[PDB]
């Protein structure tokens, strides 16, 4: 998986950024 | 996306899924190509 299909999957520090859209994932 | 979904992109065990925003960043980590 790529960064930017990490941004595509998430629809967006790429790693808290991963945090907080799991979080924003857990509601 | 859900966090069904995230479990299967990731690999991720059943253990894992208790800390989906700790497990996200670290599989984030493994994203950026470091360890
Ligand atoms: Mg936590």
């Amino acid at each position: 998986l790529s960064e930017e299909e990490i941004q595509r999957i998430f629809g967006l520090s790429l790693p808290e950024e991963x945090y907080k859209k799991x979080v924003e994932x857990t509601g």
